[PDB]
């Protein structure tokens, strides 16, 4: 009955960094990886952003309380270029690099070296199957799915994984671990998209082929979406905003598993923004044009 | 160029009651028309329910305005039995009956007999073609869909469906008489579902799929599209709020439109419970039990 209080954090894009920064405002020790320096540092001031935009909100009329949740959260992020110089006395490893599995089992085959015995390994991945990636360790009793959703600052859902292999302790510590980031747990099976993007990415997909049909525009999509079926955001600027390369890698994935499947078949619109790299607002640019 | 002023409602059921409703509190003489005097009495029972709401909320700190506006508005809402009465001077038709391609040519090739030359006749079909419909007339100048969403009070949303026969003054007049209801028009062209429900019903579909499939609970799923997607109701929610029979009927017929496309692939558990009467909140019970 392991209690996660320091947690690795791997990759400080879009999912890591909030990942990160929830955990640390919840009071757990906190290691935010990257490969470079110079990407650490922007992760860095991009949740330091973003905790501001909470302190604003959580601390209105309390400016004294709102710069100290700011500072006291992230001086609660360390960070490294080398996660396995960390995890050795780490109790979580949160995976959140690109959607790509050679390259999952690559780093954590690399880190089930270097981990301490009771460390648990999770990953975010998005349409993965989490037994391939537990098995390329030989921790699969502590390998699970941690899942989160976009931004992670607000969204309350995780999808807990676990594979026939998971211990129960394993899954009890995940489960736990999520109710202290004040988050809301459900225990899904290990299944292509899990819940939620097994049923939200074939719907994308939609929308971009009916885009593609010629038969409405991205924006009366977006705002017959929006109005019509009271969702926060249109499917493409939910698009842009989960990262387009993202959503072509799992697409991709389930594609080549089940070629003739009219929910996966590629949009061609989609590989050519990957293509020119206009990845949605991470990169300035998607279906739509940013700041 | 005509404006849109006296307003006649087939259908006073789930949608027609809340178009009834809205014209009505927007200011146009509205006849509501159903089969039964106690099918009415429901339906116009219920607008006032919907306005003691509308009531409380916005004239809150004013009681005795609110009972003006709910009895001015239930006033401007006339009831009937025989439509192809009430048609004979009337500037619009909306018809919104049983999602039945059959029943609706029916209804519109006989009350194309009885209405005025003037009149403008639209469905608020979700998922056949208006251009069919239309063709069951000789005044398909003056047809086209007006699609609403529900519910109506609620939802801003009308998709303005043109056939490639319906006139530009049919359409301003639809698009006027959209912005006078409080609405938000967007011109969709007349393909299966237009817009919202060629996205949205197959997704219905999936969760239930999913279901079926033995891989989750309806419980989990809805929890899941509403914490992780940020949607306003769960999928099994939202089916029974819309209505199992209209979403088998809807399904039924793009199904046999394309038996080999497995998108429509009908359900046995959605067929089930419409077998068994349980169409959801509308009947006490669908994939839930309301009290
Ligand atoms: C691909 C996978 O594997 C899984 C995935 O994650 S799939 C994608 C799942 N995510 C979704 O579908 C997102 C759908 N969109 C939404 O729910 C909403 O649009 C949203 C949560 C992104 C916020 O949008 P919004 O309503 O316009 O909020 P915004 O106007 O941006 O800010 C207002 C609120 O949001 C918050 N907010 C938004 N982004 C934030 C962030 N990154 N950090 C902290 N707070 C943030 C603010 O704190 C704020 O609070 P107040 O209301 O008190 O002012
Ligand atoms: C099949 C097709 O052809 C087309 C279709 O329509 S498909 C289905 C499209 N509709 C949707 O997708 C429904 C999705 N769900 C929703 O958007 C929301 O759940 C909802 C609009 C139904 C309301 O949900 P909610 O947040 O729980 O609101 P609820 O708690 O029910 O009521 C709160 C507000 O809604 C209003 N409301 C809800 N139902 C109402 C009604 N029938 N009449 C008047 N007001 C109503 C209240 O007046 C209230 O105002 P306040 O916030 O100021 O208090
Ligand atoms: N974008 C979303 O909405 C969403 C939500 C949930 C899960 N996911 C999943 O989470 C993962 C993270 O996606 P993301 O949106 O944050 O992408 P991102 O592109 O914004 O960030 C990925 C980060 O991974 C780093 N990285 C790549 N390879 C690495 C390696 N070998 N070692 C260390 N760092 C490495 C990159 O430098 C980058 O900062 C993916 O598996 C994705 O499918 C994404
Ligand atoms: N349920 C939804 O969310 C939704 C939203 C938009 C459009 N629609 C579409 O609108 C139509 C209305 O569906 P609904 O949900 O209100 O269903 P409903 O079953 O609640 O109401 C239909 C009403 O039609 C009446 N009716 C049937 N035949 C009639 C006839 N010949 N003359 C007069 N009245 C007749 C019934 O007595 C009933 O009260 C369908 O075509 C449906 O596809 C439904």
């Amino acid at each position: 009955k392991i209690i996660v209080k320091h947690v690795t954090v791997i990759g400080g894009g879009l999912m890591g960094a909030g990942i990160a920064q929830v955990a640390a405002a919840t009071g757990h020790t906190v290691v935010l990886v990257d490969q470079t320096e110079d990407i650490l540092a922007k992760s860095k001031k991009g949740i330091e952003e973003s905790l501001r935009k909470v302190a604003k909100k959580k601390f209105a009329e309390n400016p004294k309380a709102g710069d100290e949740f700011v500072e006291k959260t992230l001086s609660t992020i360390a960070t490294s270029t080398d996660a396995a110089s960390v995890v050795h006395s780490t109790d979580l490893v949160v995976e959140a690099i690109v959607e790509n599995l050679k390259v999952k089992n690559e780093l954590f085959k690399r880190l089930d070296k270097f981990a301490a015995e009771h460390t648990i390994f999770a990953s975010n991945t998005s349409s993965l199957q989490i037994t391939s990636i537990a098995n390329a360790t030989t921790r699969q009793d502590r390998f699970a799915g941690l899942h989160f959703f976009n931004p992670v600052p607000v969204m309350k859902l995780v999808e807990v994984i676990k594979t026939p292999m998971t211990s129960q302790k394993t899954f009890e510590s995940l489960v736990d671990f999520s109710k202290a980031l004040g988050k809301h747990p459900v225990s899904c099976k290990d299944t292509p998209g899990f819940i939620v993007n097994r049923l939200l990415v074939p719907y994308l997909m939609e929308a971009i082929r009916l885009y593609e049909r010629g038969d409405a525009s991205k924006e009366d999509i977006d705002t017959a979406m929006k109005l019509g079926a009271g969702y926060p955001m249109g499917p493409f600027e939910l698009l842009d905003y989960v990262g387009l390369d993202t959503t072509k890698f799992i697409v991709d994935g389930w594609h080549e598993m089940d070629a003739e499947n009219p929910l996966h078949q590629p949009s061609p619109s989609l590989n050519k923004l990957v293509a020119e790299n206009k990845f949605g607002k991470k990169t300035g640019e998607g279906f739509y044009k940013y700041k």
